[PDB]
């Protein structure tokens, strides 16, 4: 119930809280995939962000989330340090760029 500062019963949910919910579950590991899908993989959405901004704010704890041992993900061509600095593309399940329930996460670009 993200609901804002002082506010409660005032008429619905996700009407006048000013938020969502979203999952990630899609593709970016093969051993720690459930470190960012089931470790933590539920955000909240604002009323007002863009698909871009859910790639700065979720990507982030994907990457203390996915830092057991990086010494092993670099020797197997995974790079920790590029989470950061890389591209997030949220995908939807029709295959667009949007924030429903549940977004998918790909690497690739939307078509641009």
């Amino acid at each position: 119930a993200p609901i804002k500062g002082v506010t409660f019963g005032e008429d619905t949910v996700w009407e006048v809280q000013g938020y969502k919910n979203v999952r990630i579950t899609f593709e970016l590991d093969e051993r720690v995939d459930k470190v960012l899908n089931e470790k933590c993989s539920v955000y909240t959405v604002e009323s007002g962000t863009e698909v871009t901004e859910f790639a700065c704010v979720v990507a982030e704890a994907v990457v203390k989330t996915l830092q057991p041992v990086s010494d092993l993900l670099t020797n197997m061509g995974i790079d920790l340090d590029e989470w950061s600095v890389a591209t997030f593309y949220l995908f939807d399940d029709a295959g667009e760029e949007n924030f429903s329930s549940r977004m998918y996460c790909s690497f690739y670009p939307p078509d641009e």
